[PDB]
RNA sequence: UUGAUGUCACGGAACCUUUGUUGUCUUCGACAUGGGUA
């Protein structure tokens, strides 16, 4: 028994130009959601081992975002 | 709200002294963010 410490999906890499993760997404990038609770990761940095999930997306003025946090912390 | 045979109040400049002044280069590089793996 304990408490959940929920900070939000705040570990983000962002750029004006397309890096290695974005280049290899294989799809149409999603748009940035409005609600922080609906975000879900959509591929991996190490896609062989399936470690390190990320959420890749694009905004309407041309920035690219890679959110690389998927866990949240439990204090007990 | 006067009192009566007695009021110069047009009998008295709100006057006199005091510095919006003292100090300050239109300059300039390393910093943001929080996890991930066993």
């Amino acid at each position: 028994e304990g408490y959940l410490h929920v900070v939000g999906p705040s570990k983000v890499e962002f750029s004006d130009k397309k890096g290695d993760v974005i280049n290899n997404f294989q799809g149409t990038l999603p748009s940035v959601p409005n609600d922080w609770k609906t975000i879900r990761t959509n591929d991996f940095k190490n896609r062989k081992r399936k470690n390190e999930p990320v959420f890749c997306c694009e905004d309407d003025k041309g920035n690219y975002y890679t959110m690389a946090k998927y866990c949240e912390t439990f204090f007990f």
